[PDB]
């Protein structure tokens, strides 16, 4: 009964002292990699003799290693906790918040085995950008992101007809605007895959200006093209509000039933 | 009695496996007819001996020509099947998806009795814009599709009222900033219609910057174009989602009620 | 009871067919004056033996003269049929309508007057604003175009708070943005009134980026008042299109109520 | 019984005509001093003899100055007359208006036991800063502002997880956004940190295009930010207004209820 002894501490954080501490380092631990991990990449100004500017992670490389690998052995003895403290591990593993936690380890251990070759960039900044995912062990911690993570299963019907619309448009859109508009001096048209920017960009009714129209039929159909993506954005969106709102309150008449 | 299994079958993909396979075999050419139009645009570097980038569909015209020519003959074939065996031919040929496929079909032998000119632009153009309602024929595949069609024409007024209403507030703002800003030095406001596009831009709350005010007057005028573009439009937007959960919500009752 | 037998005419069209046919032909007459007072500012490319383009209402000027004269003595007999010939005079002209017909009427006999100095701007661009005014003659034929009227009568007090909550928001960040970016090198925000443009444009999410924040604060600052600027635009939206399309149902059960 | 008709005259205006006209003096002296705080920033030409134009606040800062102090004395007696004359003047002290009156105050006297030091920025910028607080002043007149106050606190908790839900989000899309597009050249994706603006500013669907992305990496990813920006953002706004309308609401079934 240990085992499901600390299952239920796990799960639950408010029944014990200890419970409740090992969740809030849990949590501190995360904030503090994370911080560290979009920290590294800020320039510490210049060095005594140093040509150019460098990272915090650069000029700092074994104190952010040592953070990193402080919060790496926290996070995967914490998830051997739970794997091997489960009452059913299929269950646990295949459970979201198992893959999140895995997804947040390796690009750590990976980067150990890829030692030997470090200052190529491809895998690298993979790895880099793989270290985001601990962001997500805060879904944990919080309850409104379970919410989200909830509604965002409960709509993914409608998210798929959301990507398959704005796929289409996005198609029809950039055929038109490229053959409107390829004609154009020093044109950013330069095909149909590069209007997907100027489209995607024109529906959402961002307006970077880094493409534009420069065309009568090229404003015209751009005109239509912001309508349109307005129009079709707009279609899932009050769903998934509704979703959102219905899993909150759901939730909300659950907490005022049990207490 | 052949004729009308035909029409069930196609109509109704899931009767037979024949149906079915030719309904994704029909899907398949679709997207692959959608996905080459898209990609000949693309340049393919620089050829050996090459002066400058030459697009996909233009290195490998004979390639391009040949996947063109198959989805065009399976195309129809398939809407010649459709119109020899279906029980009553003009409700066929009148029905949406009829033009839809004509539409689709016919500017490649267009471009084929063109054959004698092919380099003038201006028919090719419009012919190779016309390539695109092929994406259209999966509204034949998709359910969400059909909804959004149905969901367009059962808010036909409300459109046009939007586009009314749309076209007033154009011409208002148009001349209002054109008229604050004809003066400017270097100005882009050159006249009403030049101003229309500021206007659509500014509505639609893009912002792509080409067009911008540089008079007091404009800057207020522009402000006060935003935000009535905002509640202009979002005045049918509403209805619009009301109609369309409407269509998917009573398309879901169907559903449970005959399964 | 024949000023009484106009009056039914001009207010009910669809009773007679000289009632009909004035009615249609005022709307075409409207819509003749308003295209030809936007074409009018179209450069015609450039004359024989001319140094620069010259706009249409410029190389044609007697031609778009009699186009508008003729359009406004229209308007003008038509008015005065409506004034000489309705029940209660006092109520026909403080009615909407007839200060639209006043104020898209008077500009051309403002600037008979004044044919001795047309060459100075000022109160000419003004008279030339003045005449887009002649658009809101179709809200005698749009129906709609009266529902949006009604439910912007409706909505005042919703408008009038918009309008207080926008001012102090564009104070409020005006100054705080001015503050923080006064100090840039070649800044835009010379003044808390230039940075009211920053803040309209960045409330609304434009984004035009011609002013564009260049410090921390600016950025910070901006991202919150983009954020407030969203929250605060959307209050009462929500109770404007409640009322439009109350106003509408209303009028459709109305319409199978008598029909 | 002095202390509370002071305090009855105070809560509520109309029920004399000295109460009446007090609070009416103290609107106009807000409105007043918000004015001439916008407009001393205002460049005032340029005056005989200057090299360079000087604000509204510079070339006459006398008469500023005395304005501004007009305006303080009539506040902070206004002030110390609620505060001496309230039935319980911890409730008042501690209630959100009163904090309200002193931010607006304190700022000018702070300034005058800063005047030995008064060229150095700084500190000074923030006092300017923070005079702008006189505008929530206003809320003691505006009803709607007070409603406005009242949703805020209402949805606290839905403001907070909307906080926290776009916290998430700028780090996930500013650490991809970062990574894919640090290696352009002459790129303003330094950090990550410099990426947050990137990502607030395309969330928001703004699109300064001050940062736009130049790699197909960073363009598919700064869609999905611009689209999930959309999603996360509508999620409390929503609620946010219904809690709006219904306090609106509330009030106004309150107002027919007593009236
Ligand atoms: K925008
Ligand atoms: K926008
Ligand atoms: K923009
Ligand atoms: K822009």
């Amino acid at each position: 009964t240990a085992r499901q002894r600390v299952w239920r501490a796990f799960e639950n954080p408010h029944t014990s002292t200890m419970a409740l501490v090992f969740y809030y380092v849990t949590g501190f631990f995360i904030a503090v990699s994370v911080i560290a991990n979009v920290v590294e990449t800020v320039p510490c100004g210049s060095s005594p003799g140093h040509i150019k500017e460098l990272p915090c992670g650069e000029r700092y490389a074994v104190a952010f290693f040592c953070l990193d690998t402080a919060c790496v052995m926290i996070f995967t003895v914490e998830y051997l906790l739970r794997l091997a403290a489960a009452p059913s591990r299929y269950r646990f593993v295949r459970s979201v918040m198992s893959i999140i936690d895995v997804v947040a380890i390796l690009p750590y251990y990976i980067g150990l085995v890829m030692t030997d070759n470090e200052d190529v960039s491809g895998a690298f900044v993979t790895l880099r950008v793989f270290r985001v995912f601990r962001i997500f062990k805060f879904s944990r911690h919080s309850q409104g992101l379970r919410i989200l993570g909830y509604t965002l299963k409960s709509c993914a019907s409608e998210l798929g007809f959301l990507l398959f619309s704005l796929t289409m448009a996005i198609i029809i859109f950039a055929t038109v605007m490229f053959y409107a508009e390829k004609g154009s001096s020093a044109s950013k048209f330069t095909s149909i895959p590069a209007a997907f920017w100027y489209t995607i960009v024109t529906m959402t009714t961002l307006g970077y200006g880094d493409m534009v129209p420069k065309t009568i039929a090229g404003k015209i159909f751009g005109s239509i093209c912001s309508l349109s993506g307005v129009l079709v954005i707009a279609l899932p969106v009050p769903v998934i509000v509704s979703n959102f709102s219905r899993i909150y309150h759901q939730n909300q008449r659950a907490d005022k039933r049990r207490a």
